[PDB]
């Protein structure tokens, strides 16, 4: 799959210690998520452009951050994607960040990682050139 496509977050490959809802804004959300939570999309390719990341997120509480990291869940960082709250765990919005430089196909994973409670709720996600 193509890093700068669409990606839901509910089509990941593999998680650990989240669970899939239904979207106020359709579809699926990715929620439940708690420090040390991630979700795992397998091979992505980034061909050679990526500059940056886009995700579609919603919390009541006050976020925290999604760390991109690449083949394990403790794996090369390539950027890591602030998070804050929106008032709602159904209202969303986007929270962006830059991105390495990277080439190839990875596995990407999406770790969670932030205060205490639930953080956010991950609707789709993309990477930018
Ligand atoms: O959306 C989720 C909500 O349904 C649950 O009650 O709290 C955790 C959130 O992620
Ligand atoms: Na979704």
């Amino acid at each position: 799959q193509s890093a700068y496509s669409r990606i839901e977050a509910e089509s990941y490959s593999n998680q650990s210690g989240i669970q899939t809802e239904t979207c106020s804004e359709g579809g699926e959300d990715v929620g439940f998520v708690e420090n040390g939570d991630y979700t795992v999309y397998n091979n992505v390719d980034f061909g050679d452009g990526v500059g940056g990341f886009q995700a579609r997120v919603a919390s009541a509480t006050s976020g925290g951050n999604i760390e991109i990291r690449l083949d394990s869940s403790t794996g090369t960082l390539i950027g890591t994607c602030p998070v804050a709250g929106t008032g709602d765990w159904q209202t969303y919005t986007d929270a962006k960040c830059t991105v390495s430089g990277v080439t190839g196909k990875h596995d990407v994973y999406l770790v969670f990682k932030g205060d205490s409670g639930y953080l956010f709720n991950l609707n789709w996600f993309t990477f930018s050139e």
